[PDB]
């Protein structure tokens, strides 16, 4: 099955996945030098007051922090969207090194991890509804630089030796997200896809402009978590990043002059 490794890393997907070769996949590389401002984009409203965390999980890939998505409860609105999507998890992308991790660059420059906080249109009733259209998802991007540590990320790091191999979850509830988010909302924003297998292309991305800090420390206990499930040979849980793909006939906009 998929992975990053050399016999089934992204140059292979597109054998179980065609759409890894479609028309709007993901990442890309942003331009800032062409992407264009758009000043009928809105502001982005992110509305995270009530967020409902559950739990986390080593899925084998990334590692999730789920949220109740039962209610309208963190809701992403406003900029390039119409109407209401709500939050159901977030998951990071990170290197085995600080120069590389993220999956969207910028100029070609690569952070040390991305996080995507994944949001379902309501519209469409529920997640598994709302990956079956091409609006279906808007995923907020946000890349790490490490420097300065982030607080409001530490509790997801301690939490990280319960979780260490494929297939375990531990309760993660009461997290805020808010915690994680840079002073600025402004943002690139273009169509594209799920960054990994099934690579649907239901995603709205919204990348924002300035990154998170987190320290040295910080990234290291996410790159002792494990690709492997739990009496199997250790392979650390680093570089689970796609690299850029086509642009191919699409516009990256942005919210800012
Ligand atoms: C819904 C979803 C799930 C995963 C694992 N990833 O990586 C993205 S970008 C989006
Ligand atoms: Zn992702």
């Amino acid at each position: 099955h998929w992975g990053y490794g050399k016999h089934n890393g992204p140059e292979h997907w597109h054998k179980d996945f065609p759409i890894a070769k479609g028309e709007r996949q993901s990442p890309v590389d942003i331009d800032t030098h062409t992407a264009k401002y758009d000043p009928s984009l809105k502001p982005l409203s992110v509305s995270y007051d009530q967020a409902t965390s559950l739990r986390i999980l080593n899925n084998g890939h990334a590692f999730n922090v789920e949220f109740d998505d039962s209610q309208d409860k963190a809701v992403l609105k406003g900029g390039p969207l119409d109407g209401t999507y709500r939050l159901i998890q977030f998951h990071f992308h990170w290197g085995s090194l600080d120069g590389q991790g993220s999956e969207h660059t910028v100029d070609k420059k690569k952070y040390a991890a991305e996080l995507h906080l994944v949001h379902w249109n309501t519209k469409y009733g529920d997640f598994g509804k709302a990956v079956q259209q091409p609006d279906g998802l808007a995923v907020l991007g946000i890349f790490l630089k490490v420097g300065s540590a982030k607080p409001g990320l530490q509790k997801v790091v301690d939490v990280l030796d319960s979780i260490k191999t494929k297939g375990k979850s531990a309760d993660f509830t009461n997290f805020d997200p808010r915690g994680l988010l840079p002073e600025s909302l402004d943002y690139w924003t273009y169509p594209g896809s799920l960054t990994t297998p099934p690579l649907l292309e239901c995603v709205t991305w919204i990348v924002l402009k300035e990154p998170i800090s987190v320290s040295s420390e910080q990234v290291l206990k996410f790159r002792k978590l494990n690709f492997n499930g739990e009496g199997e040979p250790e392979e650390l849980m680093v570089d689970n990043w796609r690299p850029a793909q086509p642009l191919k006939n699409r516009q990256i906009k942005a919210s800012f002059k």
